[PDB]
């Protein structure tokens, strides 16, 4: 019976590990959005029809 | 989905190329119309007949 009482303290670890992924997740798309647009500025940029100023 | 983003850059970069030339076109349309005039010219004042004044 204690055995079992315990497990109740690993459900609850195990949830928390789950809302500390989801929060990772969450900035990761954040992260990737950010990404991608970094890529078009550095593909805009290699272009060397650009003046000074848009580069 | 990021290279498919990243295609709108591209996209750009073409547009810009095509302005660019089409610019070149519109200067060398006046160059070729000034150089038929500049051989008209030249070819009237390899006529002998011409008085110093006309040359």
């Amino acid at each position: 019976s204690a055995t079992a009482n315990s497990m109740n303290a690993v459900k609850d670890s195990l949830q928390r590990g789950q809302s500390t992924i989801d929060v990772a997740l969450a900035a990761g798309d954040t992260i990737t959005d950010l990404l991608g647009k970094m890529k078009e500025k550095a593909l805009a940029a290699s272009d060397t029809s650009l003046n000074t100023a848009s580069f």
